[PDB]
């Protein structure tokens, strides 16, 4: 029951000589005054596009969405400035229509240049692409089932082959998701590659498999860290969630660090079960401490036997955590990395999420298969510059969370085997 | 095991003279300042009666309604609720265009003492859900250190945090996590919920079945995995039906629903129903029609009669809704979370009203039956047999993760 590796990509197509190619891609860029902030997420799908046009496909349509509009064409979040983006990109003029669906759609498409490229309107600006909306009211409102059901059809005769590049929307049941019934149905090589590293890092993995967790909730995580629990053999805790282990599992004092009152409730199941599933779990053994929340404050190092004083906070690991990396990391063959293990924004508590990022750097040389997942910890690596020494950096963000918690991605499953 | 442990306004002793800020679901229906149904707001009035009558200094209440994404929006303000407030109360009610700072916490204390506060939209603040939009439509972070800070400026409106939310208890929200009051409990919305929830989930009287329907076994995957470790039956109608009998028994379904994605997993299903004991029930029989509406035309047909090509599944057949007796009314709990067919087209309703009707009658007959989605919800209302079912869940969005396996953080947040 793998579902990760076995789906067909773009790369294992013979077929696709004058046929017309549907295109789902994640355009959900940053946009000010009519011009798009960052590009990397149009820049991505370049790979796909190039390539539909080198096999000889008919005409490369493209539907995406920008933003939640919930139902309603609203003025924010119209994607034709993607379109003035692209034109540069691609060096060809690309056609832009008003809607996703319907006549002037379908004939606009079979009148523009043989091997040429469409981009569609945001598809969430029809309540049955997420089979829900809002009004102009503010109410929530739910589409027909009809409507939905005519609207992946109307999506399906659009083309004769579907490709799927949007990987951080393979979560949500969608239409554009999992309405699109054509015959032939395949990953892109940006949902191929996303596909290909979590197959590595999830279906019989390399091991030893560590995750490497992090962030300020435990609550928000439970899901995550329980299912993981299952696939790895090692796990770092650390981040804010670090102090609501330490003040169940030792009752450690840690002053006015982040405590985590309902995450707190699932510490001891947690530990039952990374010991009855063979999890060797890692926490920090010292801290660095702050006396106000501030970059400026006062700081110091405890360990976890000292415990944090009152009116301090701890807000990174402290040397000793960091030394206690190595062994974890430059020893494992896979690695999963989703948290950051410090206030890093903060330069004087950057310092243990940037080992940690120095060691994952390493081991990757070594050999091992490194993963970033979410988007703080993409930050960080952003920031570093250090994207292309990590085996893969996650850019979905809601799905790999997702599929790191155990769930099935229904966009995945509609790809053809 | 989190749901049957938690403090609830029953087993307060010290309400009196005590400032009780109180979480509530007021997310409502409204047109041009005119709200459209005022259930969600009539469920909160034996929480407030309750907290009136005990002796409350103030009554302070904070809620959201849509999402306005940490932008003030006036289409989502809260003000029109106290103005419904006081219609129901018999009283003014204070209504601040603020929930946090001093300005905030000076016109609560200045208040008629045994008052009742509204404050405003939660979701104003980004701090709230710690992610928001800006007025251009990019999605947006909100600071740590502000996070920590709105979470205290809300923990010093009152002494005795209160929620009576469920329905957003699924999310680790500020106003469902962050309240760290030394008294945290349950309103009698959120006590009821979790008292039929703990009683199904965690100490259930067998069997126990799950009635489970819909268009899509995509979504549903999770429900139906997690369920499978809780359940001794299971029903599954409505869509997904055509989708397991395509791939299980390679019967010819013409022109019905068939999930793609769903197909790939049908066969796993079955198995882990098989090896944890769980008895399966899937139609045996369909009414089909030529068109996906109510005026086309309509015959029966059976397992081995397959669906005539141009032919839809839309409602099970009647040796199919016969089934259902045996299964429903030999259980002792019942969870329903999905319609057996296209319930509101008339023609091919009678199968989700059927299973109403048996579900009902197995209520009057001892078990403790549970009513979860939305569209589940929306029958037994058009019906209206609210009353008829032991509990009818507001969450939608909790009680699916609650049936998914899931933790509630706003649960985990409550004292014991």
């Amino acid at each position: 029951h793998h579902h990760l590796g076995n789906k067909l990509s773009i790369s294992d197509l013979k077929d696709i000589k004058n046929k017309k190619v549907l295109v789902r891609v994640d355009f959900n860029v940053p946009i000010e005054n009519g011009i798009i902030k960052d590009t990397n997420r149009i820049t991505a799908t370049l790979p796909t596009i190039n390539h539909l046009k080198k096999e000889g496909a008919s005409k490369i349509i493209l539907i995406s969405h920008c933003g939640r509009p919930d139902g309603l064409r609203n003025e924010k979040y119209t994607l034709k400035p993607v379109a003035e983006t692209l034109k540069g990109l691609l060096g060809e003029e690309v056609l832009f229509l008003n809607d996703c669906v319907g006549k002037e759609v379908e004939d606009k498409i079979n009148a523009a240049k043989e091997n040429s490229v469409i981009l569609l309107e945001n598809l969430r600006f029809h309540i049955e692409e997420e089979g829900k909306g809002v009004d102009a009211n503010g109410n929530k409102v739910k589409a027909n089932k009809e409507d939905v059901e005519k609207f992946q059809n109307d999506l399906t005769k659009l083309a004769d082959v579907f490709i799927n590049d949007a990987f951080g929307t393979a979560h949500r049941a969608h239409s554009s998701m999992v309405g699109v019934k054509l015959n032939v149905k395949a990953s892109g090589f940006l949902m191929k590659k996303e596909l290909e590293y979590f197959s590595k890092a999830l279906e019989n993995p390399q091991r030893p498999l560590l995750a490497i967790l992090g962030g300020a909730k435990v609550s928000d995580k439970i899901q995550l860290i329980k299912n993981l629990l299952d696939k790895v053999d090692r796990m770092i805790i650390g981040g804010g969630m670090a102090y609501t282990f330490k003040k169940v599992l030792n009752n450690m004092k840690i002053g006015t660090s982040l405590f985590d009152e309902a995450g707190s409730k699932i510490v001891g199941e947690i530990m039952e079960k990374a010991k009855a599933k063979n999890v060797q779990i890692f926490l920090p053994v010292d801290f660095k401490i702050a006396d106000n929340f501030d970059n400026n404050a006062n700081t110091k190092f405890v360990t976890d036997e000292e415990g944090i004083p009152d009116n301090w906070m701890g807000l990174d690991a402290g040397p000793k955590s960091i030394e206690n990396y190595k062994d974890v990391i430059l020893t494992s063959k896979t690695v999963i990395w989703n948290g950051p293990q410090g206030v890093f924004e903060m330069p004087n508590f950057a310092k243990g999420s940037i080992e940690c990022l120095n060691l994952v750097v390493e081991v990757t040389k070594k050999g091992a298969i490194t993963i970033v997942g979410g988007g703080d910890t993409a930050s960080l690596v952003e920031q570093q510059n250090k994207k292309n020494e990590i085996s893969h950096v996650s850019t979905g963000g809601g799905a790999s969370l997702e599929l790191l918690e155990g769930k099935e991605l229904p966009g995945v499953l509609a790809l053809s085997n």
